[PDB]
């Protein structure tokens, strides 16, 4: 199993992770499972959720990462909130439909699929950000904000007023925070303002992790930033520097470190939220 | 040479055209010619490009073309009008990366490549439609505007303020629009509001076209409505029902009908541009 990047024809020099990158981090089935809610949430509150609408990452050498939203990290979580009787709505920034990793769904997951397919326009013909948080209100029906991890999420959300505005929101009004792998850049977008999030704790992926990867293949080339040290400058506490599947809380702010922490995610925020409406 | 559209595998049932479709319509070597300017325009004003942030277009039958901006159409008259002394800026509604069809991009040509090489950088980081229009003023320094085809201009643009804004500012001010095959979807942000448009004749793809091409793969599935009659219903005139690489001229309103009328484009706008300016 090579250790090269792969061709994606589809944009100019851009590369998806490697075979042997993807023969040890994805999986055709998903380790989901403990979806056990025999006492599912009965009100009206939703998860939003904010995707990723760009794909293309530029590297240090030029290069483009083919990436987006890490199916995984998106799909578990969801799944588990959606048993336990929260549905979801998605947003982007430019409204743009989601830009997903492909080439880690798990294609022969008999559960995750389904599901997946059984949502499809809520991802392909998301709301625009902006437009929901002009409707924003203590009253407005949103239990909690998920942004899943991938690269993509280093794209937009890192710097958009309309995320910042959103998480303000949010913190304010008392819900739920949720994010894992590389979602908690877009938390960068409260620099500069008010930042709620300051003083607050969780796990992702170490910035130590992006400065590996590509040595594997899993990147055409090294990231032109850290949102790590960033994440430290604002203010954030960040419990691990390496990658062990784990989940943290801080309040209500809930997160995971990696796909390997999706599963797990979906159990915490469950758990937490159903406590919480009920 | 097959008929059948060719698979994307970066996006969920996304496909590029057909073999016969690229073999017919596409080439490594452009037909960029008749670049002559000895007597360059030397002033300031520069050409705004309003390119496509999005990729991919879902047909009727659910599945998406990746589709993008067309290379030839973008480049050649660009090329024309940088030589005739005209550098240009490039801008998308959300910020992302400018999409190409890169499956039309004539890799051998010798002259459009390094062309697009060494202007690479407008393309990946465009300035954002929205703070362009904020900074709009009658002596703003853009000589035109210019709506490049590819079926990503249908997406976004035809329903974009700040694309309305922008066309607004630049009819108003007496500057040039150009736009060919199906960039001149984008004119439709002009719907509900003040159109300056309205009896405005051009050329561009035929709505008879995009009827047929899907029989020969140029794209998986059908279009879900068709740009050429709602620019009629919205006061316009197109002159032509077919294909044959012509461009035609309203005043500063320059257009085309395809990729192969992209070199005529480039010479008519430089020629008229040059002109105006000199
Ligand atoms: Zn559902
Ligand atoms: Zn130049």
């Amino acid at each position: 199993t090579s250790k090269n990047p792969q061709v994606d024809i589809a944009e100019d020099n851009a590369f998806f992770p490697s075979e042997y990158s993807l023969s040890q981090y994805t999986s055709p089935v998903s380790d989901l499972d403990g979806v056990d809610y025999p006492k599912p949430y009965r009100g009206k509150h939703k998860i939003l959720v904010i995707a990723a609408d760009e794909r293309y990452l530029p590297t240090d050498n030029g290069k483009l990462f083919s990436t987006g939203n890490h199916p995984i990290e998106t799909l578990l979580p969801l799944y588990h909130l959606h048993a336990a009787g929260f549905e979801f709505e998605v947003a982007t920034i430019s409204g743009l439909m989601t830009k997903f990793e492909y080439w880690a769904m798990p294609h022969k997951d008999e559960k995750v699929m389904p599901f997946f397919e059984q949502h499809k326009s809520l991802f392909r013909n998301p709301k625009k950000l902006a437009d929901v948080v002009a409707s924003l209100n203590a009253d407005s029906e949103y239990a909690a904000i998920f942004v899943p991890g991938g690269h993509g999420a280093l794209i937009g959300l890192p710097e958009s007023q309309d995320v910042a505005a959103a998480l303000q929101w949010a913190i304010k009004n008392d819900r739920f925070v949720i994010s894992l792998c590389h979602g908690p850049a877009a938390f960068l977008a409260l620099r500069h303002g008010d930042n709620p999030l300051n003083g607050y704790s969780i796990c992702a992926f170490p910035d130590a992790a992006d400065k590996q990867t590509p040595e594997i293949g899993y990147m055409p080339g090294h990231l032109t930033w850290y949102f790590g040290e960033e994440l430290k400058k604002m203010g954030m506490n960040i419990i691990n520097d390496d990658i062990t599947g784990r989940v943290h809380k801080d309040r209500k702010l809930l997160t995971g470190d990696s796909p390997f922490a999706a599963n797990a995610l979906g159990k915490l925020a469950a758990q937490e939220m159903l406590a919480a409406y009920a």
